[PDB]
């Protein structure tokens, strides 16, 4: 029967089904590069409340938001727009993200679109089901004091209808390049972005020196409640070393993760990368966290990645270690 | 690519998108009319729990509600199933109105099928994001104390989930020609009811002497509350004057209109139609009601309108005016 | 037009539309036989959260709900997951029901599918506005503690969402057949189960001696609240009389009676069947119930069923006589 031979078939689909949404202007502009530099095995969907964004867009799917209630025309900045844009669009929103098992929610927050859409795509993707993650960054702190309060209350909604929720406050790009004119700012800023959301995607969808399991993955993300990323690279000859170090102090890993479960690490390296390199890079992390922490981790060899080894790095759980005050988030006092 | 393609086009769309659904008999007996007479620029959904009736119906779409509830056999003068016909057949309803920019919810209040069904065919409207408009009458005295407590408590339940919702009570049509036998009853009423509502689409539809803008419309029916009609037009030659007064005395008018926002004046005329007749019309109006109420006009040429020039009124919020007693609308006593 | 011709046709049904879901292992099992054995004039829909169930199943429509909680693998003896596997898969379940008038839910209650999804099944075909049945069993207390206190929460769960539940429970089975090895265990379940679903089914599908009106049914099933089987049957020449006393007094109606409304009352027999044993055998019980009790009842003729008639017997709400302890079914001590 065609029913049986289809129910065959389920059982052997060897690959989790990814599917990567970008919300609002920031947003749409990530999905554009995943779409061109190519984003090892998933979807892209773009959804924008901007007519005019959309279009110059690149994206698997591209979804207008908010047609009635806005007319493609912009959010204006308004994240309540963003957010009935969204809602007005859930079916539609739905209808992209079905038969994903992992939903990624990438956009910028302060704006409106992304803001206020990004949390209604989120719940929308919980409810079908699937592994919903959020890679998301904080405004910097020159858009001022609105901007942020906004992306705030974002963040707060985001938490709700998120399995593991992903920031970068952009403000901490600036301990990285201390003398960044604003124009870098927004691309230094990009990258950051492009390598957080592609680390993980391939992590989980590119074959590397080890079987990553999906299983596991969903395991610990599943309980990823605030975390914060890392990123770090030695070009030297002691790689591992240097570059889970660099990792290990990103200014972007702005909080305390003694006490942080579960993490996930990707090490990207050259050709002669080594499965030990990798677990050099595993215990050195393994070494900080809570003793009972679940780590998931894989390798992969990058092309052009010359003589370096990246270490993208993602702890999870830190919600209780950090504050949310509507002027960005504060390493918690206790 | 056909997605591009197809947003860009959507950028041009020029017209506003409406749907009027009428609900039960004398919905669809309304819907059948504007279905010929023609309704400028909007598709006419007949729903209703009786399948005899949908069946002599002429509309764009019909749609046979609570089919395992009722059978197609009606809803007996049943508000309780109207309301459950609908919400079974929630999805269907809403599949019609879907793309619609605004929404004409029409029927007579005192039945089973439109009392019951057309608060959710409103709530479902409102869901989709469009403008939720009710244009909908009171049954007449004689019909007696039922058919009215559950006019009224219908119109209370389609108060929460209308933006804007027109009320006509059937009663005062005898204020209009006195001495009418039942027969004429519903014929003056039907009358009354086509006018209420072509009038207000085409006021939106239909190029005029100025252009209206369906934002302006949007903005202020966004928050008509309890909104009531006046009728008028003059042979003469002082029509403007005589037809404004006429309107704004209509016995339709039941209510104090000096303290009420928002109004929406369509004053129709022969060719001979002067914009200055229809600003004569729209200052004897905004002269009577809050000094800052946001008044939506237009004027349209009727070939078939001899020597007059009818003037369609509709004044906003003014439901604190009124009196919700399951006996009827009462001129509130503060 | 073919909207006309097609609301005309609809006037034309003649037959209830019923839909038959078997959830889990068991369920499926039954939804294997009722399509092999065939259920006169009902559709069936087998939903399984382990792929390999599903597959070696037959029925009409399949469904792997739970596809991205579950992965085709089983719920693992999980009502939590029976339960999340069909929330996530709504939808799908929803469009299978959609067209039903009546909709039976069944399955083994002890398990993780069938005691998690069959209230999901049972809520989602309330909905859309269906007659929702669940015939289901309780298990065997030899399959332990775990295994009951599960059925019955599932039990619990699946009142709220069914218009009648009727339970089964195998323990009593070992009253009908006292040293029964666990092999036929499973097997005498298995044909009650057949017989107390085909027996409905067909009271309501199958013509008989009397014309049977769907309209009736809904009427009594609406309220059954909690109901219990009872099976008897007669080889000898006082048939309705021994047939009707077994059944009424069959070790499956552990309940009193007494203080009961409504009944379904199937008599099928072979061709020299009567219209007077029916009667026998529905006075006969119409004499033990609420003597106001909306009784509904039927009469059918069965090619293989030799020199016998069998007596099906549902008796109604009779939940207020039943204790609901996680045990199991403790006939109620006032
Ligand atoms: N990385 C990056 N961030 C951006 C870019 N443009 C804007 N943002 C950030 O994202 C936030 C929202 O901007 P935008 O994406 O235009 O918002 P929206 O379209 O209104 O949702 C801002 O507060 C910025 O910090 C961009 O090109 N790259
Ligand atoms: N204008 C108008 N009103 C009607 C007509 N027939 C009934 N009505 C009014 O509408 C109310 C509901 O009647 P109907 O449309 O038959 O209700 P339903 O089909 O049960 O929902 C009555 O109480 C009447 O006042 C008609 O032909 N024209
Ligand atoms: N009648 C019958 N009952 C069964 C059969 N297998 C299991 N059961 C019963 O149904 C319950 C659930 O078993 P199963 O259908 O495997 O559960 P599920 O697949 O996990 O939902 C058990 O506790 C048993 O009492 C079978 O073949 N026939």
């Amino acid at each position: 029967s065609p029913e049986d031979k289809e129910l065959l078939e389920y059982l052997q689909q060897t690959k989790a089904k990814i599917t990567v949404v970008g919300c609002g202007g920031a947003g749409n502009n990530t999905i554009t590069r995943l779409k061109m530099e190519g984003i090892e095995g998933a979807k892209t969907v773009a959804i924008n409340t901007d007519a005019q964004q959309l279009i110059r867009t690149k994206a698997d799917k591209k979804i207008l938001i908010g047609k009635k209630l806005t007319r493609g025309l912009g959010a204006g900045g308004n994240p309540k727009i963003g957010e009935e844009a969204a809602k007005e669009s859930a079916e539609e929103i739905k209808a992209a993200i079905q038969d994903s098992d992992m939903v990624f929610i990438t956009c910028g927050l302060g704006g409106g679109t992304g803001t206020g859409s990004a949390p209604v795509v989120a719940e929308i993707s919980k409810k079908i089901g699937a592994l919903t993650v959020a890679v998301v960054t904080l405004p910097f702190v020159m858009e001022g004091k609105v901007r942020m309060k906004n992306a705030m209350e974002g963040l707060e909604r985001l938490k709700q209808h998120t399995d593991t929720l992903v920031v970068i406050p952009n403000e901490k790009l600036f301990e990285i390049v201390p003398n960044m004119p604003l124009k870098l700012a927004f691309k230094v800023a990009d990258e950051v972005l492009i390598n957080a959301v592609k680390g993980l995607v391939e992590l989980i969808t590119k074959d590397g020196l080890i079987n990553v399991d999906f299983a596991d993955v969903k395991a610990v993300m599943n309980n990823g409640g605030l975390a914060m990323i890392g990123i770090g690279e030695s070009d030297s000859e002691k790689r591992a070393k240097e570059a889970v170090s660099m990792a290990l102090n990103s200014p972007l890993l702005d909080v305390d993760i003694d006490g942080a479960t579960g993490a996930l690490i990707h090490v990207m390296g050259p050709e002669d990368l080594t499965l030990e390199e990798a677990r050099e890079v595993v215990a050195t992390v393994s070494s900080r966290l809570d003793p009972n922490a679940t780590i998931i981790w894989g390798a992969t060899i990058d092309e052009n990645l010359e003589n370096t080894v990246r270490v993208l790095l993602v702890i999870t759980g830190v919600q209780s270690r950090i504050e949310f005050t509507d002027t960005g988030l504060k390493r918690k006092k206790l």
